[PDB]
């Protein structure tokens, strides 16, 4: 029955993925026809700003569908692949690359309260890229400075990212999380952190901009 | 700790599923952004250059996609809530309520549902919510398209249960029989048989559409029995 349960859980998941790859094939059915259509028009007639725009909007859609497949598969990679990991070990490189990128922009990143050997359970690549996006995003709004701080209590780690940028109005605070924001978006992070039983909140930064608060629970055996 | 390690994995996959629920509804919301840009692009090209077989085709493929995005946005809301648990279950317990609500809905429409061959205490292993909503959609369908009557029949052998749903409605042409199972497919949301086909194939069973002796469409669900 251990095998029976394993085989059952595999089929729950493979069927979810089948349904998704079948929706994407059905969305691509007219999309490929559209792309074949522009291709024939491009050869028959000339190239134009309009035809260029139609062709790039077609790619933009196919890319989104392609992200939907991958990001779905990755959420499975994330639930099945997980381990006990220390706060300082996990995000040290993240903060080091980020410190260098600020130095290049002429800006200054400061880790006032550094992470310690604090137990976390979960996908390391997921949590690595979670803070990485918040930190890349804080390098955008910020005029000159960014500040990262780590806190720990009996319940969990609290990561706080602050910028001296323009920030966000009280109304827009709750509505700062949706994808394809033009890192990628900020809803990837919300999903990623809620996947690890944590939460994310946006606030007024004492620096003048926006304060991003990531909370994750500590790992207890 | 033998089952404590299972709960933890189940809870993880539960959170994994609800995160894939969100991701889908968010992609679908974002898909109308480039589509409108594409439609304003063809519109300007129609104005600049002339009208052509190509431009006509691109414009109709854009509509076809828009429709799908709408269907995807509706079947983003009302997601398949609280699934993922497989268990041993008896056929009669499983679909009793399904057939009872369905018998009442027919009575309201002035139509008549008949369970000629009822389900028995037959062993099944799998997600109950998945199998309940599988037949539920097939009967939802058969209630809508039928003119006056619907017939449900259960059969069992050493290999498995065979559920047959028949309606006196218009039915489907020989060509569209397999096509009605595809996502967004409609003969004229189209995600009904898409979901049923997945739910059955998941339980290593099968679904087929045929000519009904009642005059409409015959839907055949075959599931295997659970052996201890
Ligand atoms: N009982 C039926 N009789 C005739 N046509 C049917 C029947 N059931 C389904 N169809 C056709 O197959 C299509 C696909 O079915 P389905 O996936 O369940 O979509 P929907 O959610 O609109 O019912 C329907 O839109 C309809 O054209």
């Amino acid at each position: 029955s251990f095998n029976q349960v394993v085989t059952a859980l595999e089929r729950m998941m493979t069927s979810q993925q089948r349904l998704l790859s079948d929706i994407s094939h059905e969305l691509r059915t007219p999309l490929t026809r559209l792309q074949l259509g522009t291709a024939l028009l491009r050869r028959r007639s000339g190239e134009s700003k309009e035809l260029e725009r139609i062709e790039t909007e077609a790619q933009r859609l196919d890319s989104m569908i392609n992200d939907l497949l991958v990001m779905s598969r990755n959420q499975q990679k994330n639930a099945l692949v997980s381990e006990t990991i220390k706060a300082n070990q996990l995000w040290s490189e993240v903060l080091d690359n980020a410190a260098f990128e600020a130095e290049q922009m002429g800006k200054s990143l400061t880790v006032n309260f550094p992470p310690g050997p604090w137990p976390l359970y979960g996908n390391p690549n997921a949590l690595e890229s979670a803070l990485e996006n918040i930190v890349r995003n804080a390098l955008r709004y910020s005029h000159t400075k960014i500040e990262v701080g780590f806190a720990v209590d009996k319940d969990g780690i609290t990561i706080t990212v602050d910028d001296d940028g323009p920030g966000v109005s009280p109304e827009d605070r709750e509505q700062i999380f949706r994808p394809f924001y033009r890192g990628l978006g900020l809803a990837i992070v919300e999903t990623a952190i809620q996947q690890h039983r944590g939460w994310v909140k946006a606030e007024d930064s004492p620096l003048g901009g926006l304060r991003l608060v990531i909370w994750l629970p500590l790992y207890k055996r």
